[PDB]
């Protein structure tokens, strides 16, 4: 078990959003953070380089650190056949009930955690939080002398019994369980003792900091994209069910009344990841040579930066998933102040202000509709993207999102 002690994002302190959440706000949070100056507030995960949980942790120490909180971070050291293992979990937990849970997996998850424990000791710390499976088993290699806090950042509605009923052993233990969304808080946990944290995005990250219109403008010449005509986009991974093929459609549609309309399909995903790769070939075939359609991804060299780019540079952001989680990618969109049009699915209905803030469709058809409202009165759009920015000031930056945090501490 090894400790942050740096953070990537810098010496990220509340201060840093002044400007952006207020002061009355700056202020209610400083206070609720009072009550607890002085407490020790640690973080354990898998990992502080690959992921999201990661990149919000990097931001999100910092700022509890000055905000009067001794938070700190630790993570877990391993063996590729530990991570292999938790991958299986991992998919395990999220369906894909075709995966085997045997002893040689439980003995080394186990033990790779027993090791681990051994380094710093967890129960010394007013408030311990652990992030995802890996780390799960730690709460019972200590005495526990404070709360212990459990978040999870996968789904938990339909998981594969097997997995579930050896994880849970862990989880149970823990005062409170936290969860993105009321779906995901599996039933053989006491609701009273779960809690509601949708995740956050940090408006001074890469993906999320205000570019100038002249990188904006590199960014778009350079994957061939014209900020001269309209552009219609959905940022999302690769895979069978994020309505990336009715995406192409509604473009189409789109573009027989609207024929300078370019299509981005932004998505950056793992070289471990066939599956996400095969749906990208996949997307480029039926795509055909059609050059009004990028596809860009981390392969052509996108990253964070110019997905950046890809949304800000977007007239109307779709996210057409059948199936999906918090969905982040609307919640970026939203802060950019541009309205979006998807399923009410996930995170998406939860996050979507339907008539207000983007809209909620059921088909294709019904978002080839609403594209073509929004292209044609701006202004609305307009409106519907600063009201979405608002919302996303209000409910889900990373301020709002430590302030939930403090919440829970007042209530131990
Ligand atoms: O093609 C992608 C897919 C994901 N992300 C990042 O991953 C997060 C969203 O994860 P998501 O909510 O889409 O997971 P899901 O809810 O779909 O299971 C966002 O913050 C993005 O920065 C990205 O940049 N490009």
């Amino acid at each position: 078990m090894y400790e942050v002690k740096e953070f990537s994002s810098g010496k990220r302190k509340l201060e840093d959003y002044k400007s952006i959440i207020g002061e009355e706000e700056v202020s209610k949070i400083q206070e609720k953070a009072e009550k607890l100056k002085g407490r020790s507030f640690v973080h354990v995960n898998s990992t502080s380089f690959g992921g999201g949980v990661a990149e919000i942790l990097h931001s999100l120490v910092p700022l509890l650190r000055s905000i009067g909180i001794e938070a700190r971070w630790f993570v877990i050291e391993g063996p590729t056949e530990f991570f292999n293992v938790t991958k299986t979990f991992h998919n395990a937990l999220q369906g894909n009930e075709s995966l085997k849970l045997t002893e040689e997996m439980k003995e080394l998850y186990l033990n790779v955690n027993r090791e681990n424990s051994k380094f710093i000791d967890l129960s010394s710390f007013d408030y311990v939080l652990v992030h995802d499976p890996q780390p799960a088993a730690l709460i019972e290699f200590y005495e526990k002398k404070s709360p212990w806090l459990w978040r999870c950042h996968i789904d938990l509605s339909s998981p594969n019994r097997e997995f579930w009923e050896f994880l849970r052993r862990f989880v149970e233990k823990y005062d409170r369980y936290i969860f993105h969304l009321p779906e995901y808080v599996q039933p053989e946990l006491d609701r009273n003792k779960a809690v509601i944290m949708p995740p956050s995005i940090d408006p001074l990250s890469e993906k999320n900091v205000e570019l100038k219109q002249t990188e904006i403008l590199r960014i778009l010449e350079r994957f061939d994209v014209d900020p001269e005509k309209p552009i219609i986009t959905q940022v999302s991974r690769f895979d069978p069910w994020k309505g990336i093929f009715d995406v192409i459609e509604i473009y189409r549609k789109v573009k027989e009344k609207i024929p300078g309309v370019q299509l981005l399909l932004v998505g950056v995903m793992a070289h471990d990841d066939p599956e996400g790769w095969i749906y990208f070939e996949k997307t480029l075939r039926k795509i055909g040579e059609d050059y009004d359609v990028k596809v860009l991804t981390n392969l052509i060299g996108v990253h964070a930066r110019e997905v950046n780019a890809f949304q800000r540079a977007s007239d109307v952001i779709l996210q057409m998933s059948i199936r999906a989680g918090f969905g982040l990618t609307v919640t970026e969109a939203m802060w950019k102040g541009k309205p979006v049009i998807g399923r009410a699915v996930g995170g998406i209905k939860f996050q979507i202000v339907d008539g207000e803030t983007g809209f909620l469709v059921r088909d294709a058809n019904e978002a080839v509709e609403v594209v073509l409202y929004l292209l044609k009165h701006p202004e609305v759009s307009k409106e519907m993207g600063a009201k979405a920015k608002e919302r996303v000031r209000k409910n889900f930056i990373i301020t709002k999102h430590m302030e939930r945090y403090l919440d829970i501490l007042n209530s131990l």
